[PDB]
């Protein structure tokens, strides 16, 4: 199992990013991929030094698993991305990652040639200087197109300026389909009891199959897997026994819970009737404040040692942008119940290797 060590980094890395977004979005739908965000910022890692460099490995758990000294860590990341980014038919997962570099920060032969080798086409260099803002439509045009319209105004307007120098632009875009088609005749508005007292109408959606589910009362939850019509992509539905269940599971979920959750132990095959919302949503972040409170303050401040990147003399990040949106379509004896009509989490998973492709909160639609 090679990858393990990364898919390890990335779920605890996911964790941590969690606990520290929901503090700022309170009763919100969230969804981010911390696989698309962990890349991004190895990216930029394979350019930063000294105590910049430290932090980084410290905050993406890389301090437990040519161009420099993690040049696996940066081999793995770009076989686990070449492995899911693909389009078949009824599967489009799209990441768009791009570090833009003003033009007056000149960039290392080495480090560009390090990019095109392990990240793509995902460093580019524009005149923030004195054409901050062409530079700024360009980007939330390049992001707009890569997400097919969905992620627009990804940098908006107070975020740059004629002194930005790095941007971290980073938006992930997901359409897959249902495997186990949900009949649109089916398909109806019910009630979604996002507290006790509050109710707003929902599309449900209503599967009635077999299905791997964890029935675990004394976690007060059911774990709900639903397979794609294509791909290597699930989805995991962790949905509270009580209306008002949910805060008690996001303060208890971590990577080591969500393993003994999901255990193969107690995931049982056995026909279940589900009601889900339509899942189609879309949300953007500024993470400069989440990560530098993870720990990678010094990228995004003056004092940020970016000497892999460029001898420039001033250089940090200014911003770091993140933009996720998911869709899953529908295709035109007893039962346990599963009714997803009240506030839960769920995550996509790359099922080969348990990478966290998604992750995320349905709190309301």
């Amino acid at each position: 199992f090679r990858m393990g060590s990364i898919s390890a980094a990335n779920a605890e890395f996911c964790f941590d990013v969690f606990n520290e977004l929901k503090v700022q979005h309170t009763n919100e739908n969230i969804l981010y991929s911390p696989l698309s965000i962990i890349v991004a910022l190895a990216m930029v890692y394979m350019g930063a030094r000294g105590n910049t460099e430290y932090q980084m490995e410290k905050a993406l758990h890389f301090d437990s698993i040519k161009c420099g000294k993690s040049v696996n860590i940066h081999l793995l990341f770009k076989e686990l991305l070449s492995d899911i980014t693909a389009s078949k038919a009824n599967y489009s997962l799209r990441i768009a990652n791009r570090l833009y570099a003003e033009k007056s920060r000149p960039i290392l032969p080495i480090y560009l040639k390090c990019v095109k080798k392990l990240y793509r086409a995902g460093l580019e260099t524009v005149n923030f200087k004195t054409a901050s803002d062409q530079a700024r439509q360009l980007i939330n045009s390049w992001v707009e197109k890569q997400t097919e319209g969905q992620i627009k105004d990804l940098l908006v307007s107070s975020s740059t300026d004629l002194d930005t120098t790095l941007v971290l632009v980073n938006a992930i875009y997901f359409k897959g389909m249902w495997k186990t088609a949900f009949n649109a005749e089916d398909t109806r508005e019910m009630p979604f009891h996002v507290t006790k007292e509050e109710s707003k109408p929902v599309q449900m959606m209503c599967m009635n199959n077999s299905f791997n589910v964890a029935t675990l009362p004394a976690e007060k939850m059911k774990i709900l897997e639903l397979p794609f019509a294509s791909g290597d992509l699930s989805m995991l539905v962790l949905l509270p026994d009580e209306v008002s269940g949910l805060e008690r599971i996001e303060k208890t979920i971590n990577f080591e819970k969500l393993t003994e959750w999901t255990n193969p132990n107690t995931m049982e095959k056995r026909r279940v009737k589900v009601y889900l919302p339509q899942m189609k949503i879309e949300e953007k972040y500024n993470l400069t404040s989440v990560l530098m409170a993870l720990g990678m303050t010094d990228l995004f401040i003056p004092s940020a040692n970016l000497t892999g990147i460029s001898s420039a003399e001033s250089l940090k990040i200014s911003q770091a942008v993140h933009g996720a949106f998911m869709e899953l379509s529908e295709d035109g004896p007893e039962l346990e119940q599963f009714r997803a009509d009240h506030p839960f989490l769920f995550l996509i998973k790359h099922n080969p290797t348990n990478t966290i492709v998604y992750f995320g909160r349905y709190w309301s639609p």
